């Protein structure tokens, strides 16, 4: 006689044998909660004669449920600078550390964001400063009504430098929420890039952000690193330019630590390819973002 099958968070299990009898020969089946989670690919265990539940492949250890990244229940389709509707950008995070910021949800309990966001901007005075993070809506007062999410710890890329006044490398950070969130149709994860070909000229992505009450967005193309010249050019190996002389002041729709979201057509997902950085004014219609892919192996090792 075995015991009470171990629990499987974000998932459960059913008995395929008389139910409630964990005696020798019993047999159960695990299943992650649909549709927001999915087993790590059928999760069948059976009380061996010895006295433990097993699975002829990884036996003795319970499967793992994960969430589905970049795949909202409300996507959207030239170029523009319009308003956002509940669902379009589900992985969107609005912060309020040292001023208004942004960030993208990763997985179940981590938020991606640019590092310079966590520190006051120079020429600004030092101060107490709670870290406020919100998600699950497009309006500001609403995101507030919902309340903020307590942060457990804060990991900032080791390359970033505070005394350096121009960080064209390592302007990325990860915040670990203290309690996972409640994945709804309005609040869901975004995927990470893996193909170097995600940073190709002309590629069309979307940027979203507040200004300032209702979250807006823009559909801009990846530009040539030359376009972003006044901001300084080895700024190519750690970042990328993007925008168009047409957009005007809307090329800077993003907030800061917000995200540059592209949608892979071969798999119709959604991947965060960049992080709006420390720039300040899209006068010509251009702006630079940090290359996320250069930091993927980092992101993952932090999330374990
Ligand atoms: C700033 O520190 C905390 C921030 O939450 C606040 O409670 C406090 O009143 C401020 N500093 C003081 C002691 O005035």
């Amino acid at each position: 006689d075995c015991g009470q099958p171990r629990n499987l968070p974000n998932g459960d299990f059913r008995y395929t044998t008389t139910m409630g009898v964990n005696t020798y020969k019993a047999r159960i089946q695990y299943y992650c909660h649909e549709p927001y989670y999915k087993m790590q690919t059928q999760g069948v265990y059976t009380c061996t004669a010895q006295g433990i539940w097993k699975n002829e492949q990884k036996g003795e250890k319970i499967p793992r449920c994960l969430p589905v990244c970049g795949k909202p229940v409300n996507p959207v389709e030239i170029i523009g600078g319009q308003k956002a509707k509940m669902g379009n950008f589900p992985w969107q995070v609005f912060t309020n550390i040292h001023g208004r910021g942004g960030g993208a949800l990763l997985g179940d309990r981590w938020i991606l964001t640019a590092a310079h966001t966590l520190y006051p901007k120079e020429h600004e005075a030092q101060s107490n400063a709670s870290l406020d993070v919100f998600l699950g809506h497009t309006n500001v007062e609403e995101l507030m009504k919902l309340g903020n999410h307590p942060i457990r710890r804060v990991s900032v890329h080791p390359d970033y430098r505070q005394d350096e006044s121009y960080n064209f490398e390592g302007d990325i950070a990860l915040l670990e929420l203290e309690n996972s969130v409640t994945l709804g149709p309005n609040l869901l994860p975004i995927c990470l890039p893996d193909n170097d070909t995600f940073y190709d000229l002309g590629l069309m992505g979307y940027v979203s952000g507040f200004g300032a009450h209702d979250l807006r967005f823009v559909r801009l193309p990846v530009a040539n690193p030359q376009a972003c010249e006044n901001w300084l050019d080895v700024f190519s190996q750690n970042m990328f330019c993007a925008g168009h002389p047409s957009l005007k002041q809307d090329a800077c729709q993003g907030d800061a630590g917000g995200v540059f979201a592209v949608r892979d057509p071969n798999t119709d997902r959604w991947v965060a390819t960049g992080i709006v950085s420390w720039g300040i004014g899209c006068s010509r219609g251009y702006g630079f973002y940090t290359k996320v892919l250069n930091y993927v192996d980092w992101i993952k090792k932090e999330m374990e």
